């Protein structure tokens, strides 16, 4: 199990860009609103 | 795709993954003090 729980390098950099992204906003506007 | 403006793909994961990181604490941090 380690080219399947590890090997995701490239994938994280993909699905972490745009979760990230969407974060910046999403939480900042959280702590701003709260 | 022409091979010298759109193929810059990994080399933007590096930076951004050094940039990104570093943002993510001061974001934070700015987002929370406010
Ligand atoms: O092989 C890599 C994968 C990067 C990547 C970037 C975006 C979407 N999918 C994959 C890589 C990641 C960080 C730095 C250099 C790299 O070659």
């Amino acid at each position: 199990t380690r080219g399947t729980t590890d090997n995701l390098i490239p994938v994280y950099c993909s699905i972490l860009a745009a979760v990230v992204v969407g974060l910046v906003a999403y939480i900042a506007f959280k702590r701003w609103n709260s």
